[PDB]
């Protein structure tokens, strides 16, 4: 199928998370070619499109996408945008700094963290999970990469990544802001880098700052100053960024409250099918874009060299092929259900070490599993007056008051 609208970039803008399924299901087609973003595109979803858009020898991430996304988002040709022997390479040093160990390091730091609050958001009338969640994640993420946060800082820096992030699929003032924080961030991380290399700040081997600043290319040399201090921010940014899951977390909880209890009378069990069904169902990652790099032939149709295509990813989450009533939160549904790289993507899909897929997933799920631990079972809270509607146009998405709790006891 051919959308032949002249106007598709900013359409998409206007049905951001759903432009892709609105039309795939318009279409009664899995693809169809619209020109986006100023290139020409085929636009597919579900998980037999997942697996070719993963055929490393059929699809590039080098130039598949506008630079408005490395200066806000990814930081200037970073590992989102390489290809080959040198992005496994470099992909491995990511995957090297969040193995179960580490995964549960950052969880140990957060549970450690929650409980402290309690104190205080007891004294407290309100609090916004939003904001409260991005410092501890960011107090947490910099203290477990080695990166020096001082108290005074904390807002700041938790604020610049925030930044970032909300301004990846935006146009005026939201994503001018995350134009101005990374080169804030970039040059914060590469002072810290050229000080660990001088030995003038201390460094742990193990530890992230450590790593990216020691780490070797397959040509035995260092990175630049700069580029170890983006693919860093690549590690602390994202983490900081689970403050939108824990958010949506807690917006599930409110809204469908049979499983708060569900949780109680549960298990880790119920709370990893929680957090799976988070992640399943709330919008976050819209798409991926890639280039195809050599001509083949899928679902009848002919992708060429040169022709850019958009993965999509929230379409697939909501799959009614995989998904029994897929725009439903229901984390029964992972009822002993059997893992698979394809049918859900929220992060990605394939194999992290053989493509592109999120590094940090585990990181992801495991700091979800404590955080919702936390609202369970270590307090009690109301949910005042507010506005709890997330946009599935903006992109990112967030319950729009960053959730605010009051009346916090400990339980
Ligand atoms: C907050 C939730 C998160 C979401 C929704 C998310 C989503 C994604 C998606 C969709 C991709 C692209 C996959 C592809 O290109 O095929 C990605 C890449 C990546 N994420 Fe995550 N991510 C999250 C958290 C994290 C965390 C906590 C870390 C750090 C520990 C992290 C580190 C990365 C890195 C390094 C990449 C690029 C890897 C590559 O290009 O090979 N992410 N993420
Ligand atoms: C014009 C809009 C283009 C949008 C491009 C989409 C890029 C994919 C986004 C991945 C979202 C990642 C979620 C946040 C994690 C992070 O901080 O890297």
């Amino acid at each position: 199928p051919h959308d032949k609208s002249l106007d598709n970039s900013l359409t998409l803008l206007k049905e951001g998370y759903l432009f892709i399924k609105n039309r795939t299901e318009r279409y009664n087609s899995d693809l169809f070619q619209a020109r986006l973003l100023g290139k020409n595109f085929i636009c597919m979803t579900g998980a037999e499109a997942a697996k070719v858009f993963y055929d490393t020898d059929r699809f590039q991430r080098q130039n598949a996408l506008p630079k408005r996304v490395q200066k806000s988002l990814f930081g200037v040709n970073a590992i989102q945008g390489m290809d080959g022997s040198a992005h496994i390479h470099r992909k491995m040093l990511f995957l090297s700094l969040m193995t179960p160990p580490h995964q549960k390091r950052l969880a140990e730091l957060m549970t450690e963290e929650w409980k402290a609050a309690v104190t205080r958001w007891e004294k407290a009338d309100e609090v916004v999970l939003f904001e409260e969640a991005k410092e501890i994640l960011c107090r947490v993420a910099c203290y477990w990469a080695g990166v020096p946060l001082k108290e005074t800082e904390v807002k700041e820096r938790a604020d610049d990544f925030i930044d970032m992030v909300d301004a990846f699929g935006a146009v005026g003032p939201r994503h001018w802001k995350g134009r101005r924080a990374r080169p804030r961030a970039e040059e914060w991380i590469e002072v810290m880098i050229e000080d660990a290399r001088a030995g003038l700040l201390k460094t742990t081997s193990g530890t992230a700052l450590h790593e990216m600043a020691f780490h070797t290319q397959e040509d035995g040399s260092q990175l630049d100053s700069r580029m170890a201090a983006i693919e860093l921010i690549n590690v602390l940014r994202p983490i900081v960024a689970i403050s939108y899951f824990l958010v949506f977390s807690a917006l599930a909880l409110h809204e469908h409250p049979k499983y708060k209890e569900w949780l109680r009378s549960g298990n880790s069990r119920e709370r990893e099918m929680f957090v799976q069904e988070v992640r399943r169902y709330y919008p976050f990652g819209p798409f991926l874009g890639a280039l195809v790099k050599k001509d083949f032939v899928w679902n009848n149709c002919e992708f060429k060299k040169g022709t850019s295509v958009l993965l999509d990813l929230y379409g697939t989450n909501h799959d009614p092929r995989l998904w029994d009533h897929p725009d439903e939160f229901r984390p029964e549904r992972f009822a002993e259900r059997e893992e698979n790289l394809f049918d859900m993507i929220p992060q990605g899909g394939g194999h992290a070490e053989k493509g592109h897929r999120c590094p940090g997933e585990g990181i992801t799920i495991e700091v979800m599993k404590a955080s919702l631990d936390f609202l369970v079972h270590q307090i009690e809270y109301d949910v005042p007056e507010q506005s709890l509607h997330y946009s599935l146009a903006r992109m990112p998405s967030l319950p729009e008051s960053g959730f605010v709790m009051s009346g916090i006891r400990r339980k």
